[PDB]
């Protein structure tokens, strides 16, 4: 039997290295990381590759592997692929632990877009969290954490995380990880998956995934929201996109919305995470 090494990036920043039979379907080296990572609610997780494209793609759990990496590396990474619209839900802490290490790469990176306040008050439960509580002594007036809390870093900003962590003596871990959740959930790109497309008429929008459903962001004026039970098929064919719209009470036909995606892959992406956030929201 022939093993292939896979790399998988977990969301500490670390390296995790198994080898599965080179047949392997994606659900093989998925079970290996989240028995590595001692994590059992394991539905909301996945792992991403880049394609020959560099996009990111799910890894089908259902499908080999090699079908997938097809000419790449097989190097993975282990992220969140279902935000759970009330992480105060899930059965184990550990879950809302991965689950805050993903949303403060979502932050890092401006995936996630976050006031000030919200910036710091996220960096203090991190804090909290990561090293308990306030201590003065390894922290003067001239403090910056080693912890990334924001795309860009500010003086101003380090020392409302220090005011805010002052403020959290006697928080455990778990407790300061719930408050994290609890404030993230709320933020409008909480668990918005994005993808760049076109209108029917060629102007430049972008299509969320979530929970709720399918969002539209034209331009700051006029956003459009698609609640998943509002949309009965999702098709797409060579570089385009449609959804399904209901009738709506007492109109005689559904309606059809078209997007223009950068290519047949990018379309077929789109259909794909529509599709799985749609059968996994309509059970939850
Ligand atoms: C399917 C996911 C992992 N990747 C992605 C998300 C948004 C836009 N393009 C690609």
């Amino acid at each position: 039997p022939k093993s292939m090494q896979c790399k998988v990036i977990l969301l500490d920043g670390s390296e995790y290295t198994c080898d599965v039979e080179k047949r392997s379907r994606g659900q093989v080296l998925f079970d290996k990381v989240c028995e590595h990572l001692n994590l059992l609610e394991k539905d909301y997780f996945g792992l991403t590759y880049r394609d020959a494209e560099n996009q990111k793609n799910w890894l089908d759990p259902a499908k080999e592997i090699k079908k997938q990496v097809r000419s790449g590396a097989w190097h993975f990474s282990f992220n969140v692929k279902f935000y759970p619209p009330d992480p105060a839900q899930l059965s184990e802490d550990i879950t809302r632990y991965y689950l805050c290490l993903q949303l403060r790469d979502d932050i890092v990176s401006g995936r996630l877009p976050c006031s000030f306040v919200t910036l710091a008050l996220l960096g203090s439960y991190t804090v909290q969290s990561e090293l308990g509580d306030y201590d003065p002594d390894e922290c003067g007036s001239d403090y910056i954490s080693e912890f990334r809390f924001a795309p860009n870093h500010t003086k101003e900003l380090e020392d409302k995380v220090i005011e805010l962590h002052k403020s959290h003596r006697g928080m455990t871990p778990a407790e300061a990880e719930m408050h994290f959740l609890e404030n993230a959930k709320k933020l409008s790109m909480y668990g918005v998956d994005l993808h760049h497309a076109k209108d029917s008429e060629g102007v430049e929008i972008m299509l969320g995934v979530c929970a709720s459903g399918l969002l539209i962001y034209r331009d700051r004026l006029r956003i459009n929201r698609f609640a998943w039970p509002k949309v009965l098929k999702i098709s797409y064919k060579r570089n385009n996109f449609y959804i399904k719209i209901r009738p709506g009470e007492f109109e005689q036909f559904e309606s059809t919305i078209g997007f223009k995606l950068p290519n047949h892959r990018a379309a077929k992406r789109l259909w794909k995470v529509c599709v799985e956030h749609h059968t996994f929201f309509r059970l939850l």
